[PDB]
């Protein structure tokens, strides 16, 4: 069969490519038969829309950002904690290890098989002015993802958060509904947010992963062999994604700078002030002993 999968990005974006790559792998490991069609550009709805559809089995899979599960899977809050990961190497070692698996395992109770994470860089503020310190955030109308944690993060930074679907952000910035948002560089480039919010300040406040989920209702009708093939194709798509993503982070920086954007480097930003303001949120979002244990396991990963 053709499995249907959702994504907010366009057809050439690394996430879409990775899942399409996964699709090609599946079609060999099943011999021509099975495949994945990726519906890009939010065609199937917002990330939250598409998560709900996966849960009820209206669609087979979605590639979405970790924050899109924050009201559903408590463990998904964790990798979105502000300043949790020290760097890319830490993210990788922690998330592709036993602690990341515990997070993935948590989705099953909520009607989803979480197949894999993909890295998503670090998210940073961008606006019509630069931002070095929480004082600079005051008065900015900052779009965030529809997540209570992300709302609180931007408030803790000093901005006024406003939840909006990914697809609507470019227009929101144009019309002045919002004058700021936050994301990684490749997203900053792809959506052309850089043309309306040309000041990118590397606050690097979160490193939320992408998660690839499969409908448990559909999953449970498959054989163990088919299930294993699907897990295998997913795992194999990660190194492929990594090659594209590593390159895209670098090229996106070049592209946006050539197009007028000004990146304020991480060292220029008062990380300590942001960390102090945001750190209380960990305790706020540790809902269970199980969550505490995972956070501590991640912190302990060196
Ligand atoms: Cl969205
Ligand atoms: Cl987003």
């Amino acid at each position: 069969r053709v499995f249907r999968s959702a994504d907010v990005h366009g057809d050439s974006f690394p996430t879409n490519m990775a899942v399409k790559f996964m699709g090609d792998e599946l079609s060999k490991l099943t011999g021509g038969k099975d495949s994945i069609k990726v519906f890009g550009n939010s065609a199937l709805g917002s990330e939250k829309d598409t998560v709900d559809q996966v849960r009820i089995g209206a669609i087979d899979m979605a590639r979405v950002n970790g924050a899109s599960f924050n009201e559903i899977v408590p463990e998904s809050l964790i990798p979105s904690f502000p300043f949790l990961f020290r760097d890319v190497d830490h993210f990788r070692k922690a998330m592709y290890g036993p602690a990341g698996q515990k997070i993935l395992d948590a989705f099953a109770a909520k009607g989803m098989i979480a197949l894999t994470f993909y890295e998503s860089g670090a998210r940073s503020i961008y606006a019509k002015r630069p931002v070095r310190t929480p004082a600079d955030m005051k008065g900015l109308k900052v779009r965030v993802q529809p997540s209570d944690l992300m709302v609180d993060e931007i408030r803790a930074m000093g901005g006024t958060p406003t939840p909006m679907p990914f697809a609507e952000v470019y227009t929101g910035l144009k019309t002045g509904l919002v004058d700021a948002a936050e994301n990684n560089l490749p997203s900053y480039e792809e959506t052309k947010h850089f043309e309306v919010a040309p000041d990118y300040s590397e606050t690097q406040h979160a490193m939320t992963p992408e998660v690839l989920v499969f409908s448990k209702k559909i999953w449970d009708t498959l054989s163990p062999q088919e299930q294993a093939a699907i897990r295998k194709a997913a795992a194999d798509s990660v190194p492929y994604y990594q090659k594209l993503w590593t390159a895209r982070e670098a090229s996106a920086q070049q592209a946006v700078t050539k197009g007028g954007a000004n990146i304020l480097p991480a060292a220029q930003v008062d990380r300590a002030a942001f960390v102090k303001a945001m750190q209380p949120l960990w305790t706020k979002y540790e809902k269970t002993p199980q969550m505490k244990q995972i956070v501590d396991e991640i912190e302990a990963t060196k």
